[PDB]
């Protein structure tokens, strides 16, 4: 099973196999549905370890290999690094850059300003996270890779504090498509032509990014509050769009509404999105806006 990305093809033989003896598991990280994930170390190098359960289908095996190949071929500061794999021992491992800040949705929810920590986050921290991820999306778009599942839950942070860098950290949806059901589709992150016609383009990710933006500036709320998948599908196809997150500056909301343009051709590409986010970081009225302090 081969993988093509950019102007090169790669094989399982291209994966950097790490000697199993050199790998130590330290703690579980909230192992997702399929496959457990651990914090671990390579004889010291800090890693996240994605495991393939030994009880799996041949198809599971292939998806796992594909995931390894996809992540290993990326080379960008806002895409989580692959340190290597261990496929020659069971259970099989994929080794990733450990992102000590955890996932973005948890970070936002746990770092919301409160009367005890009213200074935890500012508008500028949110814009930098947005910029980081948009930079990762731009690298994907210019390499003609469509992510298909841009969302806070799939983004990671290097550290909780001020120097944090956000990176795209999961590629499970793109993987499944390279190789399912309605109730598993990330409907709330998808533009009309995607869930209607099954058409995906770099403009598919633009729409999702807009939704990611709302997640970020809402500080980790679920998109379309109180609506189910189908209700959202009908809301959005009828021209319905989310309101601004609480206290959200107008210039930021305008980026969202441009990302959610009904026609893909009317939506910005990530180069434009980046420029608009940068202009936002420069506007004192944007970055001097206070975030809501939840009680
Ligand atoms: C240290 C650390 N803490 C995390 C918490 C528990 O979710 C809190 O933010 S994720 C995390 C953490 C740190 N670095 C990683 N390289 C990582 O990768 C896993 C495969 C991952 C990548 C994603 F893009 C999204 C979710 C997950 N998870 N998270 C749990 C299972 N898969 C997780």
């Amino acid at each position: 099973p081969n993988y093509c990305f950019a102007g090169k093809t790669s094989s399982i033989s291209d994966l950097k196999e790490v000697p199993r003896k050199n790998i130590t598991l330290i703690r579980g990280l909230g192992h997702g549905a399929f496959g457990e994930v651990y914090e671990g170390q390579v004889s010291p190098l800090q890693v996240a370890v994605k495991t393939l359960p030994e009880v799996c289908s041949e198809q599971d095996e292939l998806d796992f290999l594909m995931e390894a190949l996809i992540i290993s071929k990326f080379n960008h500061q806002n895409i989580v690094r692959c340190i290597g794999v261990s496929l020659q021992s069971l259970p099989r491992f994929i080794l990733m850059e450990l992102m000590a800040g955890g996932d973005l949705k948890s970070f936002l929810r746990e770092t919301r300003p409160r009367p005890s920590q009213p200074s935890s986050l500012a508008m500028l921290d949110l814009l930098h996270v947005a910029r980081d991820i948009a930079c990762g999306c731009q690298y994907l778009e210019e390499n003609h890779f469509i992510h298909r599942d841009i969302a806070a839950r799939n983004c990671l942070l290097t550290c909780p504090g001020p120097g944090r860098v956000a990176k795209i950290g999961d590629f499970g949806m793109a993987r499944d498509i390279y190789r399912g059901g309605c109730a598993m589709l990330p409907v709330k992150w998808m533009p009309p032509e995607a869930f209607m016609e099954g058409i995906f383009t770099s403009k598919t990710d633009t729409w999702s990014f807009g939704v990611l933006l709302w997640e970020i500036f809402s500080l980790g709320y679920m998109p379309y509050p109180s609506k189910s998948n189908q209700e959202v599908l009908e809301f959005v196809t009828s021209g319905g769009r989310m309101d601004p997150p609480k206290n959200c500056p107008g210039p930021v909301y305008r980026i969202m509404t441009q990302c959610w343009q009904h026609q893909p051709e009317d939506r910005p590409n990530f180069a434009i999105i980046l420029e608009r986010i940068e202009y936002c970081t420069q506007d004192p009225d944007v970055i001097n806006t206070a975030l809501p302090i939840e009680y």
